[PDB]
């Protein structure tokens, strides 16, 4: 019932973050272009539960960029307090959302196969 809570908490992240990527690729927003200039950190390694707090500490821009065109952030905001309770390595590389998008959803699916 632990690592089972564990699973749905980093399920519900996933899809969270699905559903930004999913808006923002909807042919209905009017602001893809400038949303795309937008600069994101990524951490260098991303492969253990701490590591999301290099994800908390995007939310601001994340929130600032889809506010170009919330709910999901605060949601993700509550997720990532559950799982990870670190002093965050950043990449050179900036990343635009989408990429910064992918790398999470890409980050969830690992971990959630981990502990399954
Ligand atoms: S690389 C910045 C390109 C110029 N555009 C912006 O600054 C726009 C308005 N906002 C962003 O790109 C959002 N990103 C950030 O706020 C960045 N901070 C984090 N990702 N944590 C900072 C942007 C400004 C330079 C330092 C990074």
């Amino acid at each position: 019932s632990s690592t089972k809570k564990t699973q749905l908490q980093l399920e519900h992240l996933l899809l969270d973050l699905q559903m930004i990527l999913n808006g923002i690729n909807n042919y209905k927003n009017p602001k893809l272009t400038r949303m795309l200039t937008f600069c994101f950190y990524m951490p260098k390694k991303a492969t253990e539960l701490k590591h999301l707090q290099c994800l908390e500490e995007e939310l601001k821009p994340l929130e600032e960029v889809l506010n170009l065109a919330r709910d999901l952030i605060s949601n993700i905001n509550v997720i990532v307090l559950e799982l990870k309770g670190f002093m965050c390595e950043y990449a050179d590389e900036t990343a635009t959302i989408v990429e910064f998008l992918n790398r999470w959803i890409t980050f969830c699916q690992s971990i959630i196969s981990t502990l399954t």
